[PDB]
């Protein structure tokens, strides 16, 4: 209870430690990395699973390079054959392979600890990504110091850290096994097309379900795609990408 | 070439024969039955597979009773366990079981032939329903006499036969095995709800795909369901019926 008390609790923890930070680019994973660079010999490690586009990785690298946070990105052949046909435990298996790599880096570098940007608010949601993680003894310092979503934003503003657009995992679009590089690309192009041609600035999802495109969208964005000329253009272009059927989820986001 | 030449060709064929007609209620299957009643000892047989609602069977019975066509309806336990998990050859298996029954009735009644309302235009479309049928030696007299769609309508008007609404098979809505009585009911209620509350008079389909409702509709009917209040009401009521997800096929009918 008190941001300076948390800010100074955090600095005391980082003092004289060799810290490897699970750096992704996101507000939370960025803030933990910046504070660590200023107070400890710190390396921001980004594991490229094949779930985030080149642009998202470039953005993460360009943020660390901008805020003088030492960062190394590791491309991994994670999408294999056993790993590709997972679907239900993939958020655990993906985060288990990441933790496996960070643990290797720490041991090769003879570093002391591995930290992640898990905030306090993140513990009140079903997150199998931090189930697999906290199995491998990864310390979540923000959660331990009760950092809320607005605490992370406020401290970020003070530390001159820009708030980036929320680039989310693209394996989430895959609703039917397997999670293929092409299956994700099909969703990515469909999203990019609808967002650019029809200007869906807010929430947009093109889910893959056995080659069926399920379009999810916000309530106030709805009007932008209701003319039959837009519906025909979307149905036509999405089938050209590779889809069998183009459907729209009538459950619009609140 | 010439309707009276076809009308009189047909009467010559029916003379002195005991005819069992595959009667369904539809314009084509009705016209063949009426002409047969007037010129031969004829029985219009309707096989209730469990694919057409009580109302559709009642309509078929009330048409035959109105046009003094002798008709007997046979309820069959067709939806079983081996027959229920078919999907791709179900239009062949359904029409194979029907032909199996009509052949039994003909042999028990010691009747001469079995005819069906397959018109000439019906031979230029992939119909596995008349593949299974013409295997069991069922004569399609309308097709043999080159009767087109408009020839059937014109002769029907002359014979004072009313043209009914096109009640279609409800196993067609089932896109994922098995074709269950409940699975079809889920589609039927969804169609009845949208057609009554939102007035979709023309083409409307609520397909079942592993508990996912796929709404198919006409191009000019589209406008009737574009307000977010209608979309919310449809998504809500359809999930109450039993669906997991309510989606709309963006391929509107021409
Ligand atoms: S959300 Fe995506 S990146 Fe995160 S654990 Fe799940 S699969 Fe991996
Ligand atoms: S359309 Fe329906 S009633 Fe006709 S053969 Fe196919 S399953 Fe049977
Ligand atoms: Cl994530
Ligand atoms: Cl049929």
């Amino acid at each position: 209870k008190g941001l300076l008390e948390k800010y100074n609790s955090l600095l005391e923890f980082f003092k004289n430690k060799k810290v490897i930070v699970a750096y992704s680019g996101g507000v939370d994973s960025t803030l933990i990395s910046k504070i660590a660079s200023d107070n400890a010999q710190t390396l921001a490690v980004t594991i490229d699973n094949g779930f985030f586009s080149e642009n998202v990785i470039k953005k993460a690298e360009n943020r660390a390079k901008k805020y003088n946070i030492p960062q190394k990105t590791i491309k991994i052949d994670y999408l294999n054959e056993i790993t590709s046909k997972d679907l239900e435990n993939r958020c655990y298996n993906c985060k288990k392979r990441i933790a496996e790599e960070l643990k290797r880096i720490k041991n090769e570098l003879n570093y002391d600890i591995i930290v992640d940007g898990t905030i306090y608010d993140d513990i009140f949601e079903d997150r199998p990504g931090i189930k697999a993680f906290n199995e491998s003894n990864i310390i979540s310092p923000l959660s331990n110091l009760k950092f809320s979503k607005n605490d992370v934003f406020e401290l970020s503003n003070y530390l001159k850290i820009d708030i980036p657009k929320k680039d989310t995992c693209m394996a989430t679009r895959i609703l039917s096994a397997p999670i293929s590089k092409e299956n994700m690309a099909k969703s990515n192009l469909a999203e990019e097309f609808i967002k650019l041609n029809f200007h869906i600035e807010s929430y947009l999802r093109v889910r893959y379900l056995e080659n069926i495109a399920i379009i999810e969208l916000t309530k106030n964005e709805s009007e932008k795609i209701f003319d039959n000329d837009s519906i025909e253009r979307i149905n036509t272009e999405l089938k050209k990408i590779g889809f069998e059927k183009v459907v729209l989820d009538l459950n619009f986001k609140g």
